[PDB]
DNA sequence: CGAGGCCATCATGGCCTC
DNA sequence: CGAGGCCATCATGGCCTC
C-alpha cells in the first residue's frame, strides 16, 4: 500500500546516503496529498525556502524544494515529523536538482502548486 | 611468513580502493630486499620518476615513489609483475605522500637509498 | 576487447558548537 | 550529550582511446 521509497524513475536524482553528515540544499519528501499540502506551507516558512513545488506522484504527492542555507536530510525529516503524524513519509536529499524538478513537472507527474514556474 | 599487507603503522596513508579507475602519482610496493633493489632501478626508469626511495621494513623493503604523470595502481603492479617473479609483492597507492615518506625514514624503518633526501 | 588514462559526483567521517 | 552544521578526502564509476 504506502510507498517505501520514491519511484524508480526518480531514484537516480536522489541521495541515498545513510552515514553522511552532508548538508545540502535541495530535498524531496514523498507522502500523502494532504500531508504534503500541510508541509508545503510549513516547509516554505521553516526554511525560508527559495523555491518549493508540490507534485502529483501516483496516488500521492511529492514536495520538492531548495533552501538558502544547507541542511542535513535528517534535520528536515526531524522537522516534518514534528508537524503531524504520517502514514508514510520519505524524506530524501536531491543530488540532481534541475533534473528532479523537470521530471516531476513531466509525467506520470504533474505540478499542483509552486512558488514560481 | 611473507606479509599480506603493509604494516598497520602505514595502512592509513594508503589507498585500499579495489573498484576505482583512479590514477595517482605516489605509490609504495612491499616485497623482499632483493626484489626491491631490482625494482628501484627499473621503476625509476619506467616512470621517469621524480623521486624514489627504498626502505627497510621489518625483514623486508618498501619502495616509495612519485611520478611526473599519473598511473593506476594496477598499471604499476602489472609493470612490476613483468620484471621477475616475487614471493610476495604488495603494490598500493599512497593518499598521504609526505606522511608515508616521513614514517618510512623514521622507525621501525630506515632509508637504504633515495634519489634525494 | 581490455589496459590504463580522464574526470565529475557525492558519501564518509572528522571536527565543531549550542 | 546529541542535533545539525562545516569541510577535506578520496572511492566510484562513466567515459574515452590505442
Amino acid at each position: 500500500e504506502d510507498p517505501k521509497d520514491f519511484p524508480s524513475e526518480l531514484l537516480s536524482f536522489l541521495s541515498h546516503a545513510v552515514f553522511s553528515n552532508r548538508t545540502l540544499a535541495c530535498f524531496a519528501i514523498y507522502t500523502t496529498k494532504e500531508k504534503a499540502a500541510l508541509l508545503y506551507k510549513k516547509i516554505m516558512e521553516k526554511y525560508s525556502v527559495t523555491f518549493i513545488s508540490r507534485h502529483n506522484s501516483y496516488n500521492h504527492n511529492i514536495l520538492f524544494f531548495l533552501t538558502p542555507h544547507r541542511h542535513r536530510v535528517s534535520a528536515i525529516n526531524n522537522y516534518a515529523q514534528k508537524l503531524s503524524t504520517f502514514s508514510f513519509l520519505i524524506c530524501k536529499g536531491v543530488n540532481k536538482e534541475y533534473l528532479m524538478y523537470s521530471a516531476l513537472t513531466r509525467d506520470p507527474f504533474s505540478v499542483i502548486e509552486e512558488s514560481l514556474p
